[PDB]
């Protein structure tokens, strides 16, 4: 499938980077390296809403891939059953001869077995009777349809909170990733370096006088000599502290652009899941609609036409759900590795 093992390895690392970030205020005090800064965006609550958001995301993900492997167990087996079922009753229609094919309609087979064929349904409830059958396997069908659509739903929120837009629940919530770009954009636009770079060409000034003071006398110019030598502490003191405060920035900059790779690389990933999931959905829904075609009235010819549309989707519908079973298993063995 278009979903590779790769996109579940990226999906994986990032929850799993997520999870090595704190999400305490003390946590988030030691990680940034700083306990207060005149910037407001970078301000410590506001940097531990952002790793608390971040972290329970990436708690989210477990429940979301075990609902996505859940249901395309459950998508794969429903499917094996719709088509060896589906065919089976084909294959009966068609052998009996053309005319009875054509004279007699559905209705005329609904209240009897077609020879010894049985269907049993999501509810381990099975029925025997065509009529019966067909009812059952167009419940099925709808519930499959619900249940691929709440999986679908689940992946989407997920990724829609990764990278930003309206959750199913018409909550519009910004992104963590465009949130993390912005915080890497205050850390990277800011007069610190400029403060630091003033206080120090002042304090070079001063040692150069200080230095042609020492060099020079050794009374008036004594007392000079000691006020910037006072001055040059206390501005070496400041230097010292903004230096600090900056090289603490700068890190956390470089830092966020590495959480933000790992952002980029999840998305890709997600993009790809949630296409697959919902192309199995869209067939999913083109089988329940055409199944609403369906009636006792319709000759046999028309019936086995009708219901070979109903049936063929289930066919791709397994087949990706088995893809889908296979990536993770290799996947899964793969990150374990």
């Amino acid at each position: 499938g278009i979903f590779t093992k790769g996109d579940l390895i990226n999906i994986k690392l990032y929850v799993k980077h997520s999870l090595e970030l704190p999400f305490t205020l003390e946590g988030v005090k030691e990680y940034i390296g700083y306990n207060d800064i005149d910037i407001d965006g970078l301000k410590p609550a506001k940097m531990a809403t952002l790793f608390k958001e971040i972290h329970d995301h990436a708690l989210s993900w477990s429940g979301v891939e075990s609902k996505v492997q859940q249901q395309s167990i459950d998508l794969e087996n429903a499917g094996k059953q719709i088509t060896l079922t589906g065919d089976e009753i084909i294959s009966v229609i068609d052998q009996m001869p053309i005319i009875e094919r054509v004279k007699n309609k559905l209705g005329d087979l609904t209240d009897k077995q077609l020879a010894e064929i049985t269907y049993t349904n999501d509810d381990k409830e099975i029925a025997v009777e065509l009529g019966n059958i067909l009812e059952s396997m167009k419940k099925d069908i709808k519930r499959q349809q619900e249940n691929t659509q709440k999986v679908k739903t689940a992946v989407s929120d997920f990724k829609l909170k990764l990278i930003g837009g309206e959750l199913s629940d018409g909550t519009i919530a910004q992104g963590l990733q465009p949130q993390i770009s912005s915080k890497k954009k205050l850390m990277d636009d800011n007069n610190l370096s400029t403060t630091i770079k003033d206080l120090q060409s002042k304090i070079d000034e001063k040692n150069k006088e200080i230095d042609q003071f020492q060099k020079d006398y050794n009374e008036k110019a004594r007392k000079q000599k000691n006020k910037l030598i006072d001055e040059v502490k206390d501005l070496q003191s400041q230097v010292k502290d903004k230096s600090a405060l900056q090289t603490s920035v700068q890190n956390l900059s470089l830092s966020f652009a590495g959480i933000h790779t790992s952002m980029v690389d999840a998305e890709e990933a997600l993009n790809h899941l949630d296409f697959m999931w919902n192309t199995m959905l869209t067939q999913i829904t083109t089988s329940r609609d055409k199944f609403d075609d369906i009636n006792d009235a319709l000759k046999l010819t028309s019936f086995v036409i009708a219901f070979k549309q109903v049936i063929e989707p289930w066919r791709d519908v397994q087949g990706s759900a088995a893809q889908l079973i296979q990536t993770f298993d290799e996947a899964l063995a793969e990150y374990k590795k």
